[PDB]
């Protein structure tokens, strides 16, 4: 597969060996970044096969000047028995030719091909713009290299929880250590043909005075000294005076006129509006029209679609584009998981109109705090933004996985296939999950509940799935090819294995040969539920959506409902009182929940499993601080906080 796929490809089924001896033409005139990649692949003389490299206008590629597409970042690539051609419309084009060339080379051999290629969307890449733990320095380094390989030309640095990015320390220069890291990032970005865009997020406490304006420009100047050549100002997720669009526009134009248009070498200048998606816009207010009218024409305006989280439609992007008077620079909120932090979002990229490239200036993905894990979606977004007309949702997902974890690709697909949906949430955004087994699941459960006979084949499909999930979990746990990825996903991988083991035991209950066997399967299931509760209380204990949820759309519900159904049938058959509940709750009481040190009833009496010091109660139909009073029972949202 070539990823992204080129705009035009012509293949011939001859192949050539890569030349043992060869003549490199244009080595000194061409993009040094592209020559460096080429020299690595060759690891030469006057005699032997000709390799021509260079940009349109160089002597090296004069013969090919009409084949080179007249598009920024375009290139012409050709392989035949006599010569190899690697010719960009511009320097970035040449690097990209090389990235394509690297994907052709296979066991020291190349296909005979001719490619003319270029991107459909001008700016393509990643905004590190989420809430939560910002990416590590090493993660960022890995990322920038990954962007070069996938022709992503943009990295927008904007972690909401970097205090030198947002309030109040947006006014302070980075300390020495962080500055030296940022400097290395910029350098690595430059080597991979990525624009490091430094963003600032000053709007929550900005004063519309000289003092704050000069501090902002002084901060941009410090970043410039660090090598930064592109800049952004974000006015998202704020209130008060900073949402004034006249002021915002004047500030951006001042930055443009006094800094961007005054330096020798500034590239992108981007802003994120306060009204950044249609549901947050006031159609009857002047906010977006004031930006579209006043903002200088080279300044980009970001947009996340019809909602905070949405996929981009033709109608949606028309609506914004008419108000801002330019093509929106898309901020796509997937695979960002900062509002469903107990889920991993490892499914394919899909839902964005593939015919609307002309209507967008840019397309950037906001990723998860899990940097390695995000590469599935990043790789896919790179493919989509480069060649949206040829974008293949599923093949690109598979290619991403095989790229990221070639030693355990099938295992990663298995894990990812069942870790895709968000579950219920306030943004209303959902993804498909476990689609291959969903119909067998649905039939199995329909039959079973009614007291009709299930299909054998559907029982086997479910069994095979659980088996494969265990194989995948254990193999991924031990994988040393991408350790950082394995560290990110490990808690989820544990929870995923438990889920599968639970499924297997629940299926053994359905089969349920005798009373003694059934009861042993039942007790095993209860212990696996407890184990899943332990992971959910000890791993990933963030303040917002703590814990670890996996296979939530189809698999866990199947297991749970099946478990509840067989327990009921057993109780009817044997007049028993086996507990039918599916999540472990050590307290007693509408299931209770445990979140960090809170004990909630799900929206008269709760008994805790020990005595605790009580902190407060917050009922809602409204609170009461309990001064560390010892507490086991409570009687009358409905949340008890304790010390634990
Ligand atoms: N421009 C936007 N700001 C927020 C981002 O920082 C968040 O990561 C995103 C997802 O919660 O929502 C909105 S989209």
């Amino acid at each position: 597969s070539l990823q992204p796929p080129p705009q035009q490809l012509i293949v011939q089924n001859k192949t050539i060996d890569l030349p043992a001896v060869y003549q490199l033409n244009g080595g000194e005139e061409a993009n040094p970044h592209a020559v460096k990649v080429l020299k690595e692949l060759l690891s030469s003389s006057k005699k032997g096969m000709l390799i021509s490299i260079g940009e349109k206008g160089d002597k090296s590629v004069r013969k090919y000047s009409r084949q080179i597409p007249d598009h920024k970042e375009g290139y012409y690539l050709s392989v035949n028995e006599k010569e190899i051609v690697l010719a960009g419309n511009d320097e970035r084009g040449t690097y990209y030719a090389l990235q394509t060339f690297a994907q052709l080379l296979k066991d020291g051999k190349l296909p005979e091909v001719e490619i003319k290629d270029y991107p459909s969307v001008r700016y393509r890449g990643v905004v590190e713009g989420f809430y939560g733990t910002p990416w590590s320095h090493q993660a960022r380094l890995s990322q920038l290299k990954f962007y070069g390989k996938n022709k992503m030309n943009t990295y927008i640095y904007g972690p909401k929880d970097d205090p030198y990015h947002s309030a109040p320390n947006w006014r302070l220069p980075y300390p020495d250590k962080e500055a030296a890291q940022l400097q290395e990032l910029v350098a690595v970005a430059n080597e991979n043909e990525v624009d490091f865009v430094w963003a600032i997020h000053p709007g929550q406490d900005i004063k519309w005075n000289k003092e704050d304006r000069d501090l902002l420009l002084a901060k941009f100047e410090k970043m410039y000294q660090l090598g930064v050549r592109s800049f952004a100002v974000f006015f998202d997720d704020i209130s008060g005076e900073g949402t004034n669009p006249q002021k915002q526009a004047e500030l951006l134009n001042y930055i443009d006129e006094k800094f961007a248009q005054v330096k020798p070498d500034i590239n992108q200048l981007v802003m994120c509006p306060t009204e950044y998606n249609k549901s947050w816009s006031n159609p009857n207010g002047n906010y977006l029209t004031t930006l579209g009218d006043k903002l200088n024409p080279s300044i980009q305006i970001m947009w996340t679609g019809d909602r905070v989280i949405s996929d981009i439609t033709r109608d949606g992007i028309s609506w914004i584009n008419e108000r801002i008077k330019r093509p929106a620079y898309i901020w796509w909120n997937f695979p960002v998981s900062d509002y469903v932090r107990d889920h991993l979002l490892l499914g394919p990229v899909y839902g964005n109109d593939t015919t609307i490239a002309k209507e967008m200036s840019g397309f950037v993905t906001n990723p998860m705090e899990h940097a390695e894990s995000s590469k599935i979606a990043i790789y896919s977004v790179a493919s989509y933004a480069w060649n949206p007309a040829k974008y293949d949702t599923w093949q690109t997902w598979k290619d991403a996985i095989r790229t990221i974890l070639p030693s355990a690709a099938e295992e990663l697909e298995c894990f990812a296939m069942h870790n895709s949906d968000l579950g219920p949430n306030g943004h209303g955004y959902r993804r498909e999950e476990s689609m291959d087994i969903q119909p067998a699941a649905e039939r199995f459960l329909k039959a079973f509940k009614e007291g009709k006979n299930y299909d054998k084949a559907d029982f086997e499909t479910l069994q095979y799935t659980f088996e494969r999930m265990k194989e995948s979990a254990d193999i991924l746990l031990m994988n040393t090819e991408n350790k950082p990825l394995i560290v990110e996903i490990t808690p989820w991988v544990h929870q995923f294995k438990l889920t599968a083991e639970m499924g297997e035991e629940v299926l053994k209950m359905v089969e349920g040969r005798n009373e003694s066997y059934f009861l042993r399967k039942y007790n095993h299931v209860k212990a696996l539920q407890q184990q899943m509760f332990y992971i959910d209380q000890t791993s990933n204990q963030n303040p917002y959506q703590p814990g670890v949820k996996t296979a939530t759309r189809v698999i866990k519900p199947l297991i749970d409902r099946t478990f509840a159904t067989v327990v009921k049938f057993f109780n009817q058959k044997f007049n028993a009182h086996l507990d039918a509940t599916t999540d472990y709750m050590p307290h007693k009481m509408l299931p209770l929940q445990v979140k960090a040190n809170r004990v909630l009833i799900s929206p008269v009496e709760i008994e805790l499993d020990a005595i605790y010091p009580g902190e407060n109660i917050q009922i809602n139909f409204l609170s009461a601080g309990l001064q560390k009073a010892p507490v086991k029972f409570v009687r009358f949202q409905f949340v008890l906080t304790i010390e634990k």
